[PDB]
């Protein structure tokens, strides 16, 4: 399974055995990155002008004038050939040779090659990820796994830019980087180049730029020192920005400037990108002309990004047509997917799907934003390339499954089990969400509605879901201890804890069905109360962050299947044996009555989704939104005016919607 799958492939039975006495022609003449791909794959192996022929260069060179024909003419296209005879790696340029070497690794099997021939060539030119979200950006490490990453699957580009960098955006993006940051950006140019990746540094001024002199020369300054760094590519972005920044006239007029003072002048500057203020057609105003405006006076070498009908949107035939007649060019998509920076406690492992097949045509790049999670994010990013390369063959299913087999080889069938549950987004803002659980999910409809109304569930709706607790439980103990992939497993681990506890409650819920005594009922229900106190414990310790701390897992379909067959079957035993157990699904050490809905607890924040009851007495911060008052006893009270009031470190205990409280 080549991915990405090349755009012609003939294959017939024959084996041949990666030579031992082979003759290399055009080592010296042919893209040094990709001789020494060749050469580790060849070591071993013994050299001389003896046994088995292997030409190896760019159209032009001696070394592969003879198949000059084959050879398609397509930027970074290639043709490969194996046979009894000659093995064939002749690239349309450099990057193209290396890209025929990173697939004939992929035909490398027990040192045995298939006897093939390729033609193949990407349907979309620029293809790659861009780092452009909010939240703690990429290590230095995981920048340095990621273009290699690239360059094993044909991602040529990779676009730097995180939200929260303070050199890439506001105030700072006047500021050179320091020297330490400065060395790591260097080295990363330099592998990018190793991997045949264009790092592109974008920046990002909007908010506070003035149109004068000054902040134009700091920018073209900032920009000097970046290429003195090595960078050769370079963008400029307006995203998510108010106030003058968002003038498209201005806009156009710097991007024009920069292109003719700076990219035109410099040698060998190749992408100059910009990503507009208004990147999707609902953020579009109709009642202006903000994207015709760009599309005119925008020199037309410059890419102008776009995210689709919406923020967050799959790319359909009549949305990039709609935005390339305003830009008039075709669109440099920028696809917000796996970035979860808005559903921070999701973690996004799902498939790549919805992107139009048959638009490559339509856009001039396809790079998709991720999750701050770099590893995770492989599974998408390794998908977005197969798409990208060859959209007319892109197998949603299958290169999902390759890419979790790439990842992570000595555990694939558990990555997917723990995946396949990981993957919707849960209720947002952007109204944007993905398929999940959805092998289980008709047994698991069945099961519950049979169970609801009274009815016999199927036994094979009920061992399906046996199966799958038992299989979650099995794939969450098997990543935890993997060592395969160490970053990956420091990513998802919170996520795999929360993971097993959920397997682990379904499993004694299932019981619960099941059970036929009473104390043997008894002993499940109190194991369930302390496997939600435990999935609490998790969801306050782990993933603190301000904006969706915590961790939740399966929660399209497996969570709310056992929170809904606990409370009813719990519901069932409070009628039977007249009993009075609490069929809450969450653990919650508050309380709150009132003349009623769940309460939660966000970091130092209790909040409801009247009268709070505290399990203990803090010192109050405020009360940001009868009467309002606090207490400590529930016996005497204390007003406080709202003006939303302070709470000024009184203790409470009692509340009659956010609390906030000190640690
Ligand atoms: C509604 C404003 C937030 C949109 C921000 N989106 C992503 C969603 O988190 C974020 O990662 C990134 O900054 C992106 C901006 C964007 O869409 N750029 C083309």
């Amino acid at each position: 399974s080549l991915q990405p799958p090349p755009q012609q492939l003939i294959v017939q039975n024959k084996t041949i055995d990666l030579p031992a006495v082979y003759q290399l022609n055009g080592g010296e003449e042919a893209n040094p990155h990709a001789v020494k791909v060749l050469k580790e794959l060849l070591s071993g192996k013994q050299s001389s002008k003896k046994g088995m022929l292997i030409s190896i260069g760019e159209k032009g060179d001696k070394s592969v004038r003879k198949y000059s024909r084959q050879i398609p003419d397509h930027k970074e296209g290639y043709y490969l050939s194996v046979n009894e005879k000659e093995i064939v790696l002749a690239g349309n340029d450099e990057r193209g040779t290396y890209y025929a070497l990173q697939t004939f690794a992929q035909l490398l099997k027990d040192g045995k090659l298939p006897e093939v021939e390729i033609k193949d060539y990407p349907s979309v030119r620029y293809r790659g990820v861009v780092e452009g979200f909010y939240g703690t950006p990429w290590s230095h490490q995981a920048r340095l796994s990621q273009l290699k990453f690239y360059g094993k699957n044909k991602m040529n580009t990779y676009i730097y830019g995180p939200k929260d960098d303070p050199y890439h955006s506001a105030p700072n993006w006047r500021l050179p980087y320091p020297d330490k940051e400065a060395a790591q950006l260097q080295e990363l140019v330099a592998v990018a180049n190793e991997n045949e990746v264009d790092f592109v540094w974008a920046i990002h001024p909007g908010q506070d730029i003035k149109w004068n002199k000054e902040d134009r020369d700091l920018l073209l300054a900032k920009f000097e020192k970046m290429y003195q760094l090595g960078v050769r590519s370079f963008a400029v972005f307006f995203d998510d920005i108010s106030g003058e920044g968002t003038n498209p006239q201005k806009q156009a007029e710097l991007l024009n400037y920069i292109d003719e003072k700076f990219a035109q002048v410099k040698p060998d500057i190749n992408q100059l990108v910009m990503c507009p203020t208004e990147y999707n057609k609902s953020w579009s105003n109709p009642n202006g002309n903000y994207l015709t405006t760009l599309g005119d006076k925008l020199n037309p070498s410059i890419q102008i990004m776009w995210t689709g009908d919406r923020v967050i949107s799959d790319i359909t035939r009549d949305g990039i047509s709609w935005i390339n007649e305003r830009i008039k060019r075709p669109a440099y998509i920028w696809w917000n997917f796996p970035v979860s920076d808005y559903v921070r406690d999701h973690l996004l492992l799902g498939p790549v799907y919805g992107n139009d097949t048959t638009i490559a045509k339509e856009m001039s790049g396809f790079v998709t934003n991720p999750m701050e999670h770099a590893e995770s994010s492989k599974i998408a990013i390794y998908s977005v390339a197969s798409y990208a390369w060859n959209p007319a063959k892109y197998d949603t299913w299958q290169t999902w499954k390759d890419a979790i087999r790439t990842i992570l080889p000595s555990a694939a069938e558990e990555l997917e089990c723990f995946a396949m549950h990981n993957s919707d987004l849960g209720p947002n803002g952007h109204g944007y969400r993905r398929e999940e659980s959805m092998d289980i999910q008709p047994a698991a409809e069945r099961f519950l509605k049979a169970f609801k109304e009274g009815k016999n569930y199927d036994k094979a709706d009920f061992e399906t879901l046996q199966y799958t607790f038992e299989r979650m439980k099995e794939s969450a103990d098997i990543l935890l201890m993997n060592t395969e992939n160490k970053p990956l497993i420091v990513e998802i681990t919170p996520w795999v804890h929360q993971f097993k506890l959920t397997a682990e409650m379904g499993e004694e819920v299932l019981k619960m069905v099941e059970g036929r005594n009473e104390s043997y009922f008894l002993r499940k229900y109190n194991h369930v109360k302390a496997l939600q106190q435990q999935m609490f414990y998790i969801d306050q310790t782990s993933n603190q962050n301000p904006y969706q701390p915590g961790v939740k897992t399966a929660t399209r379909v497996i969570k709310p299947l056992i929170d809904r067959t606990f409370a009813t079957v719990v519901k069932f035993f409070n009628q039977k044996f007249n009993a009075h157990l609490d069929a809450t699904t969450d653990y919650m050490p508050h309380k709150m009555i009132s003349n009623n809905l769940p309460l939660q607890v966000k970091a130092n924040r209790v909040l409801i989704s009247v009268e709070i009851e505290l399990d203990a007495i803090y010192p109050g911060e405020n009360i940001q939104i009868g009467r309002l008052e606090i207490s400590t006893d529930g016996k005497e009270w204390k007003t406080v005016d709202l003006k939303s009031a302070g709470l000024q470190k009184a203790p409470v205990k009692f509340v009659r919607f956010v609390l906030t409280i000190e640690k």
